[PDB]
C-alpha cells in the first residue's frame, strides 16, 4: 500500500555476519537469515533481499495458531475441528484435524476457520505489538496468502524470536503447544521446528519460505529462508535451510 510496504528499513542494532551461501542456493534466488540466542547475533545471506517484504503464505499459520490459542478458539484438551465435508485435492485435508495434523499438512481450511473467529481489531493490535512486517490486513480475508500482508526474511526471524523469547501476554503453555505442532525432527543432537510456505500464481511457484528454530544442547537458533525465483517453493526453501544449518554446524 504505502511507500514502505515492500521493504524493511530499520537498522540492526546488533552484531551481524554476512554469509556466502550462493552455491547451495544455486539457480534459486532469495535470502537466509539466522539468529543465535547465545551469540545475540544475526547471520545473513543476501542482506538487501533479506529486507524485501513478501507475502508470508502458510508461515503465517504460526501466528494464526498462537492467536487461536491465546483467544481459546483451540486449547490443550481440544484443538480438534470437524471436516465440513468439502472435497480437497489431498486426502489429509479431507478429515478431522487437530493443531498438530493441520500444521504438518498445511490444511488451509483449519486456519481459515480460526482466522474467521478472530476480530480484525485484535489482529491489528497483535501485528502492531509484534512488529509484523507491513501490518497490512487489506480486505481481511485470507490476507496472508499472496495478498496485502507482507514481511521480510529478516523480520520473520526477528518477530518469531521476540514472540517466543520475550515475556509478553502470550502464555507459556500456548508457546509450548505451538512448538509441539512445529516439531519436525529430534535426535541426540538437536530439535528442529519449522513451517513451510508456498505461494502459487498462475500455476507457478512465486514465493517459497521455511521459518523455524533449532534447539541444541548449547544454543537456540531462529532462522528463515526465503525463495523469490528459480523454484520458489516451501519444500525447496526447507531443503536449502537444512543444507545451510548443517554447514554452519547447527545440526550436529
Amino acid at each position: 500500500q504505502s511507500i514502505t510496504d515492500y521493504n524493511y528499513k530499520k537498522p540492526l542494532h546488533n552484531d551481524y555476519q554476512i554469509l556466502d551461501k550462493s552455491k547451495i542456493f544455486g539457480s534459486n534466488s532469495g535470502s537466509f537469515v539466522m539468529y543465535s540466542m547465545a551469540a545475540d547475533a544475526y547471520y545473513i545471506y543476501n542482506e538487501k533481499e533479506s529486507r524485501k517484504r513478501y507475502s508470508p503464505n502458510s508461515t503465517y499459520k504460526i501466528y494464526l495458531a498462537m492467536f487461536g490459542l491465546d483467544r481459546h478458539i483451540i486449547n490443550d484438551e481440544n484443538s480438534r475441528m470437524s471436516w465440513n465435508h468439502k472435497h480437497y485435492p489431498f486426502d489429509a485435508w479431507n478429515k478431522e484435524q487437530d493443531l498438530n495434523t493441520a500444521m504438518q499438512n498445511s490444511v488451509v481450511w483449519y486456519f481459515e476457520r480460526i482466522s474467521d473467529q478472530i476480530p480484525k481489531n485484535y489482529t491489528a493490535t497483535q501485528l502492531k505489538q509484534l512488529n509484523y512486517g507491513n501490518k497490512n490486513l487489506g480486505s481481511y480475508k485470507s490476507y496472508w496468502m499472496e495478498d496485502s500482508l507482507k514481511i521480510s526474511n529478516l523480520e520473520q526471524v526477528i518477530v518469531f524470536k521476540n514472540m517466543m523469547e520475550q515475556n509478553n501476554h502470550f502464555s507459556k503453555k500456548a508457546k509450548n503447544q505451538l512448538s509441539s505442532s512445529l516439531l519436525i525432527k529430534k535426535n541426540e543432537k538437536y530439535e528442529l521446528y519449522g513451517k513451510t510456505g508456498t505461494g502459487i500464481v498462475n500455476g507457478k511457484y512465486n514465493n517459497g519460505w521455511f521459518v523455524g528454530y533449532v534447539i541444541t544442547n548449547h544454543d537456540k537458533y531462529y532462522f528463515a529462508t526465503h525463495l523469490s525465483d528459480g523454484k520458489p517453493s516451501g519444500k525447496n526453501a526447507e531443503l536449502i535451510s537444512e543444507k545451510i544449518l548443517k554447514e554452519m554446524g547447527v545440526l550436529n
